[PDB]
């Protein structure tokens, strides 16, 4: 799966009015979504779970990203990525900080595990961005030479770019942390749409709440766009103020899907 | 028009010891139907009659193909491609748009699916193909 | 030690707004220190209260600084360089203002002598610089020919640049200083770590007050990335109107450390 | 795993009557570590703990060596090197990690220093080294 | 000094039908020691316990290590390499000393064995490798 997603700047912001240069009001995100034509729909299931388990509060990539911050030695702690109800969860612990990639495995062989890295780096003079990483196995047992090994049968692949400029406010990146959250929120389209090994056609195409400020301030988002297949939602404001939400499906590969 | 249908043999495969769930065979339907400009929306209807008579249960076609013998917006929707009797029914989900390609796939792995394409373009001056 | 610095501009500034050009409301400041793998302890902890002494208030760096002005004939004065509580203080006094650099030197013989240089100009269209070098001495005897003559078995080197946008207040510039003074205050994380031969890592990397201004309205920075071993500090805001501090630690030469 | 350790004798040098501390000489020590992706955690620990047992006191390795003689975020901490039962110990504290290089030293000068590296690295599509 | 040590994954293999006992893989410690012939026995002393230490539970270097992590005559005798509280201890016995080259073995079938060697050479004038 294909997903995008435009967040604007909130802060010292005039509603209606001309806001230049662009790249200064506004916040990029892109992720890209990999799984094999193996995985069933409990397959989709869980890795939908370790998408929402990532992303939760007080978990360290959230935590770093509403206060603009990297990885240090306060925040690189241990967490749940895949929550089962108290039993077969599935929890990572840091592993590595070498040449500036925060690593986190899960306490299995290197051929069983999954695998989180984080990155951040100043890629334009009044731009900055975070490089994330997702790795899901699937695991097995596979006789080669007449002996037993552990491995993975395939692994589901998620990568995400996120593209912030140099003015935003903590609250911005807060808003930005909101709303990534409020998009995979069990019960929205996007992962129903994932869980199902489906697309987004006519019945799931519907509004949703973006980002969730308890009952006041909400940020409701609406179909807009159904070209080419790609589904589109946007809020209530101007196409240079509001929130886009762009999702797509193809494959990619004989073994794949994106 | 241009319809195609793929129809997989669910099965267990050991690749080294390991279990995967894919289709030991796939029977492919290839379908392309012509249309004049010419054609009144009646003449359309007739011819989708004629073409569920030509598949109706115990006629000859139907009943060679059944015991492998010879003779002797709005519209992408989720649709019931195999009927059961509401029991073992198989249903098939639009996944794909793209290049003027309309997709769907059955609610499954990916290798053990159900597929349906169709499409439409111009093959002549004077006909839709 | 690499230490860099960055200092927003507040005089009529907008909180949370877009400020255009960028080099217009930054100031820079970058700072090299070398110190050669024969220094002890002792050594580095009078290298950092040369430094302490070097921009207490009252002195001619800090007094130029604060007051966007250079070196004249009023300003011109012999400080104390190094403070030992009255007794083997070390001070430094006016030696030379030709081709428009000034220097001070201590009362003993130029192979012996602490040494003090501070130059400005007009770097830019809109940018003033300043480069400000020190040169700290170990004394010694060394026998050539049969005759002994005072020399230095080795000097450490500390040099600074500090660039600042012609739209900076008198205010800004105060600003300026008392950030430079509280980044090497004693009990602060880069001090301890210079004077122990050793970096930050994680227990020396916590958050400390960069500006002092009696209690209210002070400014605090905290940790906010550790990619490649560089120790960050930011202050609450956006990154483009924030306190940013800078610290690395590496080995240049055989014989001496960056 | 790639680690070396570094020993020095710590002395004063006379470089024409005028004294520098340095190391009359040093000790090096170099080991590589290789393991299998398919090693669970628990046969990590069986390493560690097999590589602890090589030199525990009593044992003919480090026997040998204690003679001169022969066969008859989180991580980045200061550690304790050299343990002599509280007094006189030797500390290593962290000072750089470039080029995914982690490196520790001993506060004192650099040329008396205890030196401590470590890195890992994917040698092969199977082993970590 | 030069040390080896080996590390083997105990499994049985199916050779055509045939049951072998055999080692699906093997971890391999090299570690090379140098030591001036200046260096006093006390001197040693403090190289072995800087080796010691090193690898001492809860210190960054064996923590990595144990979850596969990173950083963020009268000589030639028997004795335990792992030891598992008293039970499933690995013990290693002397086997070979060769080319002057001494080797350990663990009481097993070959193939499943832990392996332990140790040599020491004058590589250098000065230098004891």
């Amino acid at each position: 799966y294909t997903i995008k997603v435009e967040v604007p700047k909130v802060a010292t912001q005039t509603v209606g009015g001309v806001e230049l240069p662009v790249a200064a009001w506004r916040s990029y995100l892109n992720m890209e979504l990999t799984i094999p034509i193996f995985a069933t729909n409990s397959d989709c299931e869980l890795i939908v779970k370790a998408m929402q388990g990532l992303l939760k509060d007080g978990n360290p990539i959230p935590s770093a990203i509403a206060a603009n911050s990297g990885i240090y030695a306060s925040n690189f702690t241990q967490f749940v990525l895949v929550d089962n109800g108290g039993t077969g969860d599935v929890t990572v612990a840091p592993s590595n900080f070498a040449n500036g990639v925060a690593e986190w495995i899960s306490s299995n062989s290197r051929s069983q595990a999954y695998k989180v890295t984080c990155s951040v780096r100043q890629s334009s003079a009044q731009n900055r961005k975070y490089t994330i990483k997702v790795e899901v196995p699937k695991v097995a047992t596979q006789t080669v030479g007449g002996v037993e090994l552990p491995v993975a049968a395939w692994r589901s692949y998620l990568n995400m770019e996120l593209t912030i400029p140099i003015f935003a406010t903590n609250s911005d990146c807060e808003l930005i942390v909101k709303a990534m959250q409020g998009l995979l929120k069990d019960g929205n389209p996007i992962p129903s749409a994932i869980a199902a090994n489906s697309g987004i056609y006519a019945s799931n195409f519907t509004q949703f709440v973006l980002v969730d400020n308890g009952g006041t301030g909400d940020v409701t988002v609406a179909p807009s766009n159904f070209a080419n297949g790609v589904a589109e939602w946007i809020s209530s404001n101007s196409r240079s103020q509001a929130y886009k939400v762009t999702c797509s499906v193809r494959q990619s590969s004989a073994q794949n899907r994106k």
